């Protein structure tokens, strides 16, 4: 499927979310809606990013015109579609599309974690 948010795999966990949305900036395409470094317990980075956009378009757009381009440090960074992750709010398994309580930490149906 495709969406409006998207999922930065991969990411070096010495990169602090102020690295990521200084680069997001200067970047061709809509500049997103906002950029989301999930980290662990402790703060440090959990190593994936949730990269929000206002209109689909603009995603696949972004998509586009990054899914080639997207190195840091020398390694490259996969790039999936994700339902919205937003805080705070429900949200749909990418794996079974079943909507999920928002305090759920894994899937009602399939068991897949809220961020797999
Ligand atoms: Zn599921």
């Amino acid at each position: 499927r495709e969406s409006k948010t998207i999922m930065l795999r991969g990411l070096p966990t010495t990169i602090t979310e102020s690295d990521i949305r200084e680069m997001m900036e200067s970047f061709e395409g809509p500049q997103p809606a906002d950029v989301r470094l999930m980290k662990r317990k402790t703060g440090v980075s959990r190593g994936f990013a949730f990269v929000e956009f206002y209109h689909l378009q603009d995603a696949t757009s972004w998509m586009e015109a990054n899914q080639k381009k997207l190195v840091i440090q020398g390694k490259h960074i996969a790039m999936h579609y994700s339902n919205p992750r937003p805080k705070f709010e429900d949200w749909l398994c990418n794996k079974c599309c079943l909507n999920n309580f928002r305090k759920r930490l894994k899937c009602f149906r399939c068991g897949a974690d809220k961020f797999d």
